[PDB]
């Protein structure tokens, strides 16, 4: 039993038994979803989150990845958490190799690159992370990638907007893939890809669904589900690691 789907709000169980279903439907029963990021960005809560019950650890302080499988009614979401892919402000390489090898023989269906979006500044460290992924996977991770940003209930202080600060901090991190990845335009416009935002806190305000929602007023996680599905769905090729 996937006891955390008893869990969620009546209305984000609607969503996600409908969002599995249309995967159903491609003859997909299953898909992968790698987690990935730096410390601190709440990855681990992510996973929490999406799962609905504490099943990884959570901290603001290693060191093998975990995989967390779940089954709801013929289909099974298998999500993947990693360590913190840095440490003393560098590209961490040994947190790579065991992410890289808990993935040899699985298919990543779709990548959860994590980033914070209360932060001011993308720096020489967030594109040697862009850069060693890529060196690591492939230029075709990006291809099915989801930019996740948490922290996504936060208010900008310096008089100047949540949607002026929070696409400000997307177009930053999506330069920051393009160029660490070193794709080219036709390329990194046809991954198109998305961004999505995620309240972790148990602050975060409800909707009037109790559905945990966005500063818009929309259920993050559904949100999160429907791009996940999508990106699983996209048809470009997933990344077999062997
Ligand atoms: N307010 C807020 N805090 C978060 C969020 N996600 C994670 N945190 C906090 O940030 C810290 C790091 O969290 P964790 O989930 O372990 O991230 P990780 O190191 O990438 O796995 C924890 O103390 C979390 O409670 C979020 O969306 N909002
Ligand atoms: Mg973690």
């Amino acid at each position: 039993e996937w006891v955390g789907f008893q869990q969620f709000p009546a209305a984000t169980q609607e969503k996600l038994i409908e969002f599995f279903g249309k995967l159903k439907q491609k003859d997909m029963n299953s898909m992968t979803v790698l987690v990935l990021g730096k410390g601190g960005v709440g990855k681990s809560s992510t996973v929490n989150s999406l799962i609905g019950e504490q099943v990884v650890r959570v901290s603001p302080f290693g060191l093998r990845p975990v995989m967390v499988s779940r089954t709801m009614g013929g289909f099974t979401i298998n999500i993947i958490d990693t360590p913190g892919l840095v440490e003393a402000g560098y590209v961490n390489h040994q947190a790579l190799e065991l992410i890289k090898g808990f993935l040899v023989n699985r298919t990543i269906d779709v990548l959860l690159y994590v980033d914070r979006l209360d932060v001011y500044r993308v720096d020489e460290l967030d594109k040697q992370v862009v850069i060693a992924i890529t060196q690591t996977f492939g230029k075709e991770i990006w291809c099915k990638t989801l930019l996740v940003l948490t922290h996504a209930q936060f208010s900008p202080p310096d008089e100047l907007s949540y949607e002026t600060f929070s696409s400000k901090r997307s177009d930053s991190l999506l330069k920051t893939i393009r160029a660490g990845s070193k794709m080219r335009k036709q390329e990194f416009e046809d991954s198109a890809i998305a961004v999505v935002y995620a309240e972790n806190s148990g602050r975060c305000s409800k909707n009037d669904k109790d559905e945990k929602a966005l500063p818009n007023g929309e259920a993050w996680i559904p949100n999160l589900v429907k791009a996940i599905t999508d990106v699983a769905t996209n048809q470009r090729k997933a990344i077999h690691v062997d």
